[PDB]
């Protein structure tokens, strides 16, 4: 019942089609046909760093 005041602040809004904005998840592909920046596989002693 005690009053706590809150702010309402927008992160995003409507967006033009085919335009990349912040917050989306993508695949970063560098090369010609098939290559991407990846992290090492599970275990394999690389520690995924």
């Amino acid at each position: 019942f005690m009053q706590t005041l809150w702010n309402m602040n927008p992160i995003c809004s409507c967006c033009e089609e085919g335009y990349v904005t912040g917050g989306h998840v993508l695949r970063l592909f560098h090369g010609h046909m098939d290559e991407c920046l990846t992290i090492s596989a599970a275990d394999s002693d690389d520690q995924r760093r």
